[PDB]
């Protein structure tokens, strides 16, 4: 219930370095035995620590740990938390959502209750991942907000192919794959009038560094930047995700989704695949074909090819 | 606190005259101060008059509004009545969790009624229909705007069959009579694309009403009466709450399509020059319509766009 120690600890480790139980101790004025309870309570954030006789503790692989003033020096104005232990990013944001501005972020080295759709949760192990949200004021409304989920789909894919990612691709609406397994999770939550302004919060979770996973949390089937090849400072990623979908969102304001149609169709990781959607809860299937000029999906089921605007697509197994 | 001032309404509603004096007692207070709860009623928007020689009255009859006799129109869903409150929308909001689809809520009283871009929504205590109904769409954020222009169709069409013959709907909310607002419709939502959404439906339906504090409305307004139509309200809150569940039900069912052709012949700015504000940006043109997906169709200059979203207003000289 109280998290000062082991954050000051892992700030300590973050470097790489083994630390042995006596400087850790010494550093943090309390016994060898209660500097290796806070380091259990890092492994049940996520973090990976060993021991190794004589040497101490220490991390498989250096942690850069966010910087607010470091990843706000990399922008055009804007403003950016940066949060050790955070609930959610999305609800941080939801929850100062009167006070905020569009493109204004905030992003956490640990989620407590990451989420998803349908009340589904998002493993946000300690340090491993970005867990990046920005805020979004929508004046075209709630009409607006599957296309803005379609724009931040193919620019964060285009952020990553930049990077090395090749087979990197979209998922209608939200969500990043590669090689077929989620990659990134998206969650774009709103609350708006029709007719009237809507305010949106874009939550993004990128797998990058991550090493094991939780098999009753993650049935699913996941991937890493780092077993694509890349190792980003979370720091940099972070830095060009807000710059980019600042200005792909403000260009979708002015624009609609018009110059974003072919870009999809080029990414769409189901384009042409035996897939499933689900509304609520009543089960429907077919084959599917890119989308159309309003984003909406469109499904064929048998000969004839028909769009709908909501669900959950899915590979089928 | 005001379980007093209630009690006071309550006495008056019949609008016979009571004086300072049976009222003292059949209230237990000094007349002195049930003379301080006559003037909350007053700034609760009651015209409340007294006349020495005969007691306190009020101009004309109201009839409470009364949940039993309501829920008894019905067949389930809970129907919420709230003698004062914030905004009908607010107290939908505030409760999404425990909500089932077709609930509503009914107020004589709205402190913060509001409509959209922060403004507020006039609502002088039991003069008018201060109505809110949630529902859960399964479709997410896209169907909201479908959602709207259902509402207003369904709504013109009850108020039409009632008897106010050319009462027309705005793209995509509120409703007119003679170019002044009749009815303003206030659609908030709650939701994640990919997911569902959670919609609260607020109706502002002018009934009553005989003046209006002219600095909150000072565009055009309307109520049903000057329509000749002069209906109960606990009646109208039945009528329309069994209508917009079915309408609702089939719209969930079948979206905008069977609905389409309603909307044309119920538009108030079909092929007239309208102004869409969207942010801070006015843009003129000629309104069209509406297409399959319920966009707005603006004619710029012999070319037609369709927008998603923005608001619309009449343009015209005096
Ligand atoms: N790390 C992971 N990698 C791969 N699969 C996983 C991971 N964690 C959980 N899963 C699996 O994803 C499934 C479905 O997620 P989703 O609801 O489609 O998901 C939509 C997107 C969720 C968004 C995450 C961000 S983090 C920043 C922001 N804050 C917040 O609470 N959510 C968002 C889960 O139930 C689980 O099987
Ligand atoms: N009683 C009135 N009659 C005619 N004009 C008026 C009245 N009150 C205020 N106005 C004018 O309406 C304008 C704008 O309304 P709107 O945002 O288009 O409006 C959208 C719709 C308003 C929603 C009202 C309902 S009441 C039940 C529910 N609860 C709640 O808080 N809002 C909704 C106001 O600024 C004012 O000039």
């Amino acid at each position: 219930k109280d998290n000062t120690v082991p954050l000051k600890l892992i700030a300590l480790l973050a470097n790489g370095e083994f630390h042995s139980g006596e400087q850790l101790g010494e550093t943090l004025g309390m016994s060898r035995a209660a500097i290796n309870k806070h380091i259990q309570t890092l492994r049940d954030w996520g973090v990976d620590v060993f021991t190794v006789p004589g040497k101490g503790y220490s991390l498989p692989e250096p942690i850069q740990l966010l910087n607010a003033k470091q990843i706000l020096g990399q922008l055009d104005g804007g403003s950016v938390a940066v949060l050790p232990v955070i609930d959610s990013t999305n609800q941080y944001l939801l929850d100062r959502i009167g006070e905020l501005k569009s493109g204004d972020a905030c992003i956490a080295e640990y989620q407590q209750a990451g989420r998803g759709r349908r009340g589904r949760k998002w493993f946000s192990p300690f340090g491993a991942n970005l867990y990046l949200s920005m805020f979004w004021r929508l004046e075209q409304g709630p009409a607006a907000a599957i296309g803005l989920s379609l724009v931040i789909g193919i620019v964060m894919a285009e952020v990553l192919r930049k990077l090395g990612a090749d087979k990197v691709r979209v998922k209608w609406p939200n969500d990043l794959y590669l090689q077929d397994r989620k990659l990134a999770g998206i969650l774009v939550e709103l609350t708006g009038k029709t007719g009237d302004a809507a305010q949106i919060v874009i939550g993004a979770g990128i797998n990058m560094a991550m090493r094991r996973v939780e098999e009753s949390v993650v049935n699913q089937g996941w991937i890493t930047l780092q077993e694509a090849g890349i190792n980003l400072d979370r720091n940099t990623l972070a830095a060009m995700l807000i710059r980019e979908l600042r200005a792909a969102l403000e260009l979708f304001e002015q624009e609609g989704l018009a110059p974003y149609l072919s870009r999809w169709e080029k990414l769409d990781n189901f384009i042409n695949r035996p897939v499933k959607l689900i509304i609520g809860d009543k089960e429907i299937f077919g084959i599917s074909r890119g989308i159309d000029k309003q984003g909406a999906l469109l499904l064929e089921q048998d000969g004839i090819i028909k769009p709908w605007m909501g669900g959950e697509i899915s590979l089928r197994s």
